[PDB]
């Protein structure tokens, strides 16, 4: 299965962007500009082999980025070091929640949802 060019993954739903501000005086302004360039939704594996959080949120932090990294950045997209890192920022919280919920759809099995 591939939503695209994943090769093996689930894609998310594309939800709102989070304002990610940094704590900068450029690094809002920035980001509150070019916001549009990234993914507005995140790839992932099923966290039935994980039982953590954080380390399926590395594992598709990873996939996401490496994806857009490889895919859009060879279909003409190109970013660089800073927007690589709002990116990973914008993934982080977005990945923290597609985990929440497919946990909520992993483990689920034994209530109703």
């Amino acid at each position: 299965s591939v939503v695209g060019g994943l090769g093996g993954y689930m894609l998310g739903s594309a939800m709102s962007r989070p304002m990610i501000h940094f704590g900068n005086d450029w690094e809002d302004r920035y980001y509150r500009e070019n916001m549009y360039r990234y993914p507005n939704q995140v790839y992932y594996r099923p966290v039935s082999q994980y039982s953590n959080q954080n380390n399926f949120v590395h594992d598709c932090v990873n996939i996401t980025i490496k994806q857009h990294t490889v895919t859009t950045t060879t279909k003409g997209e190109n970013f660089t070091e800073t927007d690589v890192k709002m990116m990973e920022r914008v993934v982080e919280q977005m990945c923290v929640t597609q985990y929440q919920k497919e946990s909520q759809a992993y483990y689920d099995g034994r209530r109703s949802s």
